[PDB]
């Protein structure tokens, strides 16, 4: 009955994210992808769009499910009877801030955070940089799942 | 006649800040906490909370500041800054400012890491966690914590 | 059935190590602590294993074994393909990242990193030995049984 | 025929920037300084270009142009495929690395990094403006013509 | 008449090195790979072996040549009428030490150092880690040029 | 009665070290340079070179040390260390030692960055460059530089 939560805004999900989802699904009995929403700032994609893009690119992972949430991550985790977070690392990750949040999350709720580095091929993509590059016409098709790329181009046009 | 300035926004002051205040006060004759000024607490409130938390430090005082930090320091006859380091400190930016401050006014900056127990609190993260109901009472002075609860509720 | 290996020299095991062991044992069905030996330290391999077993008596899904050679072979030979490594102040994280990417490339093994608790974040096996050698008190940073043994090796 | 682009907002150009411009112009047959504009600063694009040209008068193989949109398009449209970026204290190097790897992936453009001289390592456009705003003397960190103009904008 | 020196011990050359050689050869009129030797510590490969492995994997680069040296890098550079170094970055590079050496080299000889990050695929290989992995039987064949791999296995057996 | 210890191997002392010595001496009543002990110069030689370079600092003295640094500090009635930062400093290890030293003996560590001009010299790199004929005369006290040339030639 092991389990972990993979949190993020996923606006949109990238292949860097999916790599980490796959590793978590391979190493824990259940994985919940937590799409965390700030109710005070809209992203590019609505919550239902974000979830649909993740579901479409994780259909081969039977022990992974996707849910949205807001507020404290550790409450989302604990209310599902879990106490582990799995977070990806990429080039440009603010690791010091991730460490700060991990120590805080352990302090307030006893939840552990496990970090895993994404594959080198996917290590320089981020949701924000992919959106920025695509906005100005750059080809990011190789860094995003098919469930995302043309939806992204659609939002931009 | 030694002295140092401990600058920050302190909105609110944390035990991380207080730990560094205490070390500065133990190692310099005179310490001034500089409250540099759209946050949660007003300047006077921040000052009050720091004074309340530092009552046991006879050689420490608290003042608000505006403009160049080095001017704040120099206009009080000093030329040392003591700055704390915590998890999530942008140290590269701190170093840039330290070299700039030395260049323009001959003021030295001394960095000291806060205690491990208080190394992951920041004013911003404490407010965020408290806003969503998390317990940060172990990370703030007793007075501050009650005051924070007040601003929220 | 999930599982991970926690590798190190553990010469001696510290409370920083133990914290990570505990978190691994809480999150994986099986944990193996791999005591890695090189061609050299203060404690023998058997002594190190003994100290880890004493400190992890409450962890029934964790076991301790010695290992030699390629870490990913150690992992895969036991039917696992995850490594859990702790992070502390002074960890060469860039080198850990290099090794993690290498280990994934050559054997498909994943590496999960977890930061030890702030209280145990500045202890290391090497620094504890150095401080103890010159009479510093590191008893709050080591398991009780380890601290006793350490004094013995030094006196 | 070799060449590189040196991109930035240069609002205003600093001696840190100039040092890197000089090194680029010494090592490549052609250098283009790309003054990048966003939807916002102290100096207009034309003012920035003017200040860079004043400061680089002795560099005949360097020219200054404004740019918008995708940096790698700016580079490739001028028949080049190298970027030269400076490093200073406070540079977000991890983000620079991310962008370099992205820029290589999407367009085949290489990025070369060079550290500015220690004397100019703590100036940035933003910090110079901030210090000057409150009356600090940054004249040793900026070209003479830039310092004069800066005082003007503030007074 | 532009030019740069690409320095290292190259014991052995890796695909991370070759990527940087290729980028330097594409951006400078001439590139000299400097095989720097400590006369007080032998590596795994002799200087002639190192040079031969580099030459064999750079035959498609007409403006690159390979030479060995010792002592101060900036003397090697300046005695060839050049004043640029091109150095690669990978995962595990001690960048702070590289920066220190770059500032020192500029101070004492006026030589500039340009850093370039190796491709993600080659970002976790190093000569030392490749030797270590191969020593204990791990497969590093995809991280080294053909001119190296079996020579490496030969040294190890 | 303020004071700090500046520890290192100083083999030899550089202008980077001296810059930090000067700042420590300007901000603390009493400074002790601790020469901690197979290098190029003997302990006495290192001490001599530092004394010669710090003659203008009346409140600074130089002593050799062995064993725990915190014992050196505490046995002199102090509990502050001042440590310089340069390009290539292993800051993560410095932080580990600082937290350890606070834990075992209540000694604080204050870090200060050396001036940009002296930020890329280290004892080791200065010796290496000088060994192969490079000019490091701008990076070392005049006395030290001549002494170094002597050891080489
Ligand atoms: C690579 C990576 C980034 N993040 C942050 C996610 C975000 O903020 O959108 C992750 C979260 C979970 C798993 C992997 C990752
Ligand atoms: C722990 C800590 C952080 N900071 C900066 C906080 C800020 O810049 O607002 C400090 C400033 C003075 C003393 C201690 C600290
Ligand atoms: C905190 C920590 C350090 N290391 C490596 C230390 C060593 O090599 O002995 C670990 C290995 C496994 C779990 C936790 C840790
Ligand atoms: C020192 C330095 C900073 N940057 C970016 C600064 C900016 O974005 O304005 C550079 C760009 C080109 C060459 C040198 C530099
Ligand atoms: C990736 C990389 C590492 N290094 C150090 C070389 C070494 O020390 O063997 C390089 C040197 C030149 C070009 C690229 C590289
Ligand atoms: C610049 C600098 C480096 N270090 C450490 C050198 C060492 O640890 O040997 C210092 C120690 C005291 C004062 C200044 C410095």
């Amino acid at each position: 009955m092991t389990g972990a939560v993979c949190p993020g805004s996923f606006d949109p999900v990238t292949l860097g994210h999916l790599d980490v989802f796959e590793r978590a699904a391979a190493q824990f009995d259940e994985v919940i992808v937590a799409v965390l929403i700030n109710p005070n700032k809209a992203g590019m994609f609505t919550v239902d769009e974000r979830i649909e893009m993740i579901r479409e690119s994780t259909a081969d992972l039977p022990n992974l499910r996707v849910e949205s949430g807001q507020g404290l991550l550790v409450d989302f985790v604990r209310e599902r009877g879990l106490n582990a977070i799995v977070k990806g690392l990429r080039t440009g990750t603010d690791f010091e801030y991730e460490l700060q949040m991990a120590q805080m999350n352990k302090h307030i709720a006893g939840v552990d955070t496990f970090f895993v580095a994404t594959a080198p091929a996917y290590s320089f993509v981020s949701s924000s940089l992919a959106k920025e590059v695509a906005t100005y016409g750059g080809d990011v098709s190789a860094l995003l799942p098919a469930s995302v790329h043309q939806r992204l181009l659609g939002k931009l046009r």
